[PDB]
């Protein structure tokens, strides 16, 4: 069905486009699609796109605008005062502004369904909100529509919300197109999804990306699929993985990696008002933060991923207690009974719970998937969904029953309500993951668990060598494994910092020398070398030249295969910002191989300086492109919680780095 307008190239330069002689005769009934194309590499602090108002005298408040914000945020505003309806949608982080240098083009689909009584936005095939009123107001049925414009609002004769940028197409219809109509809208996308709403994780919001690549040539991915919004555990989260063969250009459809059957996998529109955005799923086992890691001599892949019992994370997470026994220089994981008030009970050898009291064993053992079986019979739980219908998260049983796993609220058998790390392995390079086994305390019987650093593990060039990071208070806790990941060791580095989210990244520099690049509460990056493959650590030195926040942001870190002006190269990827999760940049090093001293001679900007940028993925492609897996928008502010959509991959030439 043919538009009722459609115009192209028009340069938005702080100074309006009057369209209403070819438009406002030509709108009729009560449902309108408007389909935009449009760039905006230099965008004011607030500006409308597209307006439709009347401009007269008395009616500054009568109008529907397109606006967009320089945070990358979009909406509309559907104003009458006359019928005291003053509607007003939006999204946070909805934009590209450039990529590679160039103006994005974005693609826009605003739909205004009076049937439904919905309004509808999409931005480069993305839906990016969705609402429905009681009260419909079309568009174009405001009180006195008299001005049809192009980059501005006209109200009372006067040019508001001037914009900088450019409309290279724009139509319209009288019609509520159809989300089908809408997929067969041809897109100009800068990036790609691995993970996404509706896919094979039914999360509805992914957080917390990594990248690796395998020697296979296969780029393997995982991800924090999170249930309950964006929130950091106690949520519902399970880790995803995805894989690509062809230098990531396509990825597999997701499977899990790890993953609790406590609670439903729902997809659940969570709550954005500042009333309800806080609403958490409080009885849910979870994961959260995941790495990767490739043995060169098994050939298997590691992943490792925090653990946490059903309504547990960071902040209600027993310190004090790694949740493990030590009898005979051997930890067991301990459990509690219900109606106990203590701890009675020991997980020993072959997985039968023992009783501690009176050193006497039971008829109840623990499987290898940490489920309950009494006399080998499978004990079971009701698992449960969660709604909004009543106004507030409800958590309750829905009548299907699952192995009962001592994670679990309902379970007979409960672990310590702290922080874990499990490890999986898979055999197939991504395609399938074994069931998960605990690791062992390594810092006492007292101490809680390390948090893993979410991204990649290091495996040495030179040796079979496998390290992972993980952070505590007052230092790194390095992971190492010399067989294949069959036991670890730790190795401690203190860090002049108490309780920092000191998460780390590390890049091989030389045969057996490795700088680990880490988030800390200064404002700066900070880094620390080993030379002898991570049995010993060096003093904290810490990056100028890139700023973050006070409270942090994860960076990504590898060592390029090939050399740079005739050096050897480090590419990290963080934030560029003293304000906030922003300005995401790729930053070349070039080692000075007199002392290994870094010089950060390249940035790349992402996207814009005020366009958002957290959490990210690095690796060198097969073909010696780099991915970057990246949360695009600022996962710390309490502005941008539960979006959908916003971890996108991007593929980028070194070339477009410098
Ligand atoms: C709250 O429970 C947690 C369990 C493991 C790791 C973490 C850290 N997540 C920090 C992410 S952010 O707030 O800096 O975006 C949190």
């Amino acid at each position: 069905i043919s538009p009722i307008f459609q115009g192209g190239s028009y340069q938005l330069n702080n100074k309006s486009i009057d369209i209403s002689s070819l438009l406002l005769d030509k709108l009729s009934g009560e449902s309108q699609t408007v389909v935009m194309k449009f760039k905006a590499d230099k965008p004011n602090s607030l500006q409308a796109l597209f307006g439709l108002s009347n401009s007269k005298a008395g009616f500054k408040n009568n109008y529907f605008s397109i606006f967009m914000r320089d945070s990358g945020e979009i909406g509309v505003e559907i104003r009458d005062a006359q019928k005291g309806i003053n509607y007003l949608f939006s999204r946070p982080a909805s934009l590209w502004g450039k990529h590679k240098g160039q103006a994005v083009e974005n693609t826009l689909v605003f739909v205004s369904d009076s049937k439904d009584k919905t309004y509808t936005m999409y931005v480069n095939g993305i839906e990016v909100f969705s609402e429905t009123v009681d009260t419909f107001l079309p568009i174009s049925n405001i009180n006195g529509i008299d001005k049809a414009t192009l980059g501005a609002v006209n109200r009372e004769g006067k040019e508001h919300y001037l914009a900088k940028g450019s409309i290279d197409e724009i139509s319209l219809f009288n019609k509520a197109i159809s989300d089908q109509e809408v997929s067969t809208i041809p897109l100009s996308n800068p990036f790609q999804l691995i993970f996404q709403s509706g896919d094979s994780t039914q999360a509805n919001y992914f957080r917390i990306p990594t990248l690796y690549t395998l020697s296979s040539g296969r780029v393997l991915s995982s991800i924090d699929a999170r249930y309950g919004g964006t929130h950091d555990s106690k949520s519902k989260i399970n880790i995803a993985t995805s894989y690509s063969d062809d230098n990531g250009k396509t990825w597999s459809e997701p499977i899990f990696a790890m993953k609790f059957n406590d609670y439903e996998e729902q997809l659940v529109y969570w709550p954005r008002d500042n009333k309800l955005k806080n609403s958490q799923i409080s009885g849910s086992a979870s994961f959260i933060d995941s790495s990767i890691v490739e043995d060169k001599k098994s050939g298997k892949t590691i992943l490792l991923a925090d653990v946490m019992p059903a309504g547990i994370g960071n902040n209600n997470a027993n310190k004090a207690d790694s949740g493990f026994k030590e009898i005979n220089g051997h930890y067991y994981l301990k459990l509690k009974k219900n109606g106990d008030n203590d701890f009675r009970y020991t997980v020993r050898e072959n997985g039968v719970v023992y009783n501690e009291t009176t050193n006497k064993p039971t008829n109840y053992t623990i499987n290898d998937k940490y489920e309950v079986l009494e006399g080998g019979k499978s004990l079971t739980v009701e698992q449960y969904s969660v709604d909004f219908d009543s106004g507030s998260l409800r958590e309750r049983h829905n009548g299907k029953q699952v192995p009962m796993n001592v994670f679990y609220k309902d379970s007979l058998f409960k672990v310590t309500p702290t922080n874990y790390i499990a490890m999986t392995t898979s055999q197939n390079r991504g395609e399938s993951w074994e069931q998960f086994k605990l690791l062992p305390p390594f810092l006492g019987e007292k101490h809680n668990g390390t948090y893993l650093c979410p991204g990649q593990g290091l495996a040495l060039k030179s040796s079979n060598r496998l390290i992972f990071a993980t952070y505590t208070s007052g230092e790194l806790t390095y992971l190492i494994s010399d067989d294949s990941g069959q036991t670890w060791k730790k190795s401690s580095a203190s860090i002049p910092f108490k309780n920092a989210t000191a998460e780390a990244q590390m890049v091989e520099l030389r045969d057996g020398v490795i700088r680990t690049f880490f988030r800390t509460t200064t404002g700066k990056i900070a880094y620390m070398t080993s030379r002898d493959s991570g049995e010993t650590w060096s003093k904290v030195s810490y990056i100028d030249g890139i700023q973050q926040t006070s409270y942090g942001t994860q960076v990504s870190a590898i060592k390029y295969s090939q050399l740079i002006d005739g050096k050897e190269a480090v590419i990290l990827s963080t934030p560029n910002s003293r304000s906030g999760r922003k300005g995401g940049q790729l930053v070349v090093g070039l080692v000075n191989k007199e002392d290994d001293s870094i010089d950060w001679k390249y940035h790349y900007d992402i996207d814009l300086p005020s366009y958002g940028y957290a959490y990210s993925a690095i690796t060198e492609l097969p073909n010696h492109h780099i991915g970057v897996l990246f949360e695009k928008y600022d996962s710390w502010s309490r502005n941008e919680l539960h979006l959908s959509n916003v971890v996108q991959y991007i593929d980028l030439e070194i070339n477009d780095l410098t």
